[PDB]
């Protein structure tokens, strides 16, 4: 017993590009003083997203890890822990953005002639923010297999990062598997004009996942059946479309049957990739992690269209977040949900928006399956109500005077380290974050008193079959949330 059993950390995201697209750590100094003010601040660690573009961009396994070395030098230097991201993905690239890094040019010189290894809507349009899933298992990158590249990246991560991760500077890894480091689509892509709160759109449509779909439906006996005609475009409303309207296409055999197809894909590519990361930090004091996106327009009518098109199949009668907190258990991973502060009350109408449930809904799921769940802010907020948003998700029934809490979040990343962040009244209400956070106790170094102690990674307990992993599919009611914290950074 003691209030610090009910300590939940908190970490802060480092800028974009502090590693540079010329594997370049451009300026130390100014990272240090912000780093040397988060550690006053009582602020646990950090996380960066260690970009696949940047280390191996030269060509097939030629790795320079220097400048991530001199990073990770740092923050150990200013005492502050490190959560990593394994980023097999695209940073920025449209309009105005900051920083823009994108996946090996060696890779992207293959699809130059193989377009079909990036995902692809209906119209044809190839996204070249990460490889599709249909080339999971394709030996044609130099032959290897797009897991092999991943399994690599991690196995030389693992190597060459050993003395910080036998030091205990790595808190987790975070192994990236899809669009933004999350397991989904890309279904909704700024850059081909998506807008919120729009469904956005399927994006099976390169010839892998095409070729497999069909001789899928074939083996299910209805061969002449096809991928989604009617679903619309990523603007439209779901009414509009033939698909997510009232008894459309997606209450339909045929639908369900896509439908359960499609998000399958993403489960399957979760458990593979972190076989192998579970291979790659064997024995390391580490825990694993991914990321799944909190999609929350349109979680308020039957359809759920745009976390449909995301590739999570869930409506109310059929939990789609359970089966990947089931498939996460196996690797004693955790489930870090992108999206923590956001209240119903801010979303326009019209978007028939449920963040408040949507939240409530994944971590009761996660919880329920026993595993670790951890989350992250999905927009920068530096006022005290997403702040106080943030608390109540982290420990929904409060504090337990007399123990643990039954309930309480692993720890949450806040999105992004900023001048702003730093300015002096918006760092005065970041601190008052940080205390309630730790439940009013001062920052504590040794996580072990915290009931946070780290143990070496544990090989993943056996394949669970997908027929198991569906059963928790089953809808469960979620666990009761206060309505309001019991620790607020106080307006
Ligand atoms: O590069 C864009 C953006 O990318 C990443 O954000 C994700 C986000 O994590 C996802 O949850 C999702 O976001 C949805 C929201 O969930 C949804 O509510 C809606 O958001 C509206 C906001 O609610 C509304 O306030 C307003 O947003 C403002 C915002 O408050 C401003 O701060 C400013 O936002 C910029 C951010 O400040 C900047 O960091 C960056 O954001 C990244 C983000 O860091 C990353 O996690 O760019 C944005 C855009 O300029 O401006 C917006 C208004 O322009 O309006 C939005 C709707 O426009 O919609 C978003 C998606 O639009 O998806 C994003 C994108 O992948």
């Amino acid at each position: 017993s003691n209030m610090l059993l009910n300590y939940v950390p908190v970490y802060v995201m480092l800028p974009l590009g502090v590693v540079n697209v010329d594997n370049v750590f451009e300026d130390p100094d100014g990272l240090k003083e912000q780093l040397l003010q988060l550690r006053a601040a009582g602020v646990d660690g950090v996380m960066v997203d260690v970009w696949w573009g940047i280390i191996e961009l030269k060509g097939p396994k030629q790795y320079d890890w220097r400048a991530y070395r001199s990073l990770f030098q740092l923050v150990q230097e200013c005492g502050l822990t490190l959560q990593a991201i394994m980023s097999f993905h695209q940073c920025g690239g449209n309009v105005g953005d900051i920083v823009n890094i994108p996946i090996p040019q060696w890779v992207l010189d293959i699809g130059e002639s193989n377009h079909d290894i990036f995902y692809t809507n209906r119209s044809g349009t190839r996204n070249k923010e990460y490889l599709t899933v249909g080339v999971d298992n394709e030996p044609i990158f130099h032959g290897r297999t797009a897991i092999e590249i991943y399994s690599d990246y991690m196995k030389s991560f693992r190597e060459n990062m050993s003395d910080f991760l036998e030091s205990g500077l790595i808190i987790d890894i975070e192994v990236g598997l899809g669009p933004a480091g999350e397991l989904r689509y890309p279904s909704y892509p700024q850059s081909q004009g998506w807008e919120f709160p729009r469904i956005g759109e399927f994006q099976c449509y390169d010839k892998y996942l095409k070729a497999d779909f069909k001789a899928a439906v074939a083996r299910a006996g209805h061969p002449e059946w096809e991928l989604p005609d009617d679903a619309g475009k990523y603007n439209d409303v779901p009414e509009s479309t033939g698909f997510f309207k009232s008894n459309g296409t997606y209450v339909t055999e045929k639908g369900k049957f896509f439908l359960t197809w499609y998000s399958n894909k993403l489960l399957n590519h979760g458990d593979q990739i972190l076989d192998e990361a579970n291979k790659a930090f064997l024995g390391c004091k580490v825990k694993l992690a991914i990321k799944v996106s909190g999609i929350h327009w349109w979680y308020k009518v039957e359809n759920h269209a745009a976390e449909l098109t995301a590739g999570y199949y869930n409506l109310n009668d059929r939990d789609g977040y359970r089966p990947i907190a089931r498939m996460l258990s196996r690797h004693h991973a955790i489930l870090n949900f992108t999206c923590l502060e956001m209240r119903d009350s801010e979303q326009p109408s019209d978007a028939k928006s449920g963040p408040q449930e949507l939240v409530q809904q994944v971590l009761s799921g996660g919880w329920r399956e026993d595993i670790r769940v951890a989350g992250e802010n999905a927009l920068p907020r530096y006022d005290a109500t997403a702040y106080n948003q943030i608390i109540l998700n982290a420990k929904p029934q409060g504090v337990n005077n007399n123990g643990p809490p039954k309930l309480s979040m692993f720890g949450v990343t806040y999105l992004r380290l900023s001048d702003d962040l730093l300015q002096k009244s918006n760092f005065n209400i970041f601190k008052k974050f940080v205390l309630k956070m730790h439940a009013d106790q001062d920052y504590c170094a040794n996580p072990q008193k915290y009931n946070h102690a780290i143990t070496p990674l544990k090989p993943s307990a056996p394949k669970i079959p997908i027929e198991v992993l569906l059963e928790a599919t089953k809808p469960t009611l979620p666990f009761p949330w206060l309505p309001e914290t019991d620790m607020k950074v106080d307006g």
